[PDB]
């Protein structure tokens, strides 16, 4: 029933994501010099360094807000791909499966703890 435990759990999950070779395209903001019409297609850029900085600054209140920003990394990649068979989009689908597998217990434990706090 620890209401604060999600934050270190998310720190540890982000460390595992940075070690994954599949995170390479997503570790820093998309480079506009490489992809000059990126902002014609994507309204809200997001990347894993921005998620980690937001967590370490104390600017997430819950693991649901961190999960919304990580899901936006993967939705942006789907929207910007020219094909469902592309290399950067194929790395985004494997990394999304790994993330969803690990975030599920973090969300459940936090939501259970808040329900106990409010009982
Ligand atoms: C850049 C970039 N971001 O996502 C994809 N799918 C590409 C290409």
């Amino acid at each position: 029933y620890d209401i604060q435990a999600w934050k270190k759990q998310c720190e540890e999950l982000l460390n595992l994501i940075f070690q994954c070779e599949d995170s390479e395209p997503f570790r820093q903001p998309v480079d506009l010099l490489e992809y000059p019409d990126y902002r014609d297609i994507i309204d809200t850029p997001m990347d894993f360094a921005t998620v980690r900085e937001t967590l370490e600054a104390g600017n997430y209140e819950s693991p649901m807000e961190l999960c919304k920003d990580v899901r936006l990394i993967f939705s942006n990649s789907k929207a910007y791909t020219p094909s469902k068979r592309s290399r950067i989009y194929s790395m985004s689908l494997r990394l999304s499966a790994f993330f969803e597998e690990h975030i599920s217990s973090v969300l459940s434990d936090y939501k259970s703890a808040l329900r106990f706090h409010k009982r």
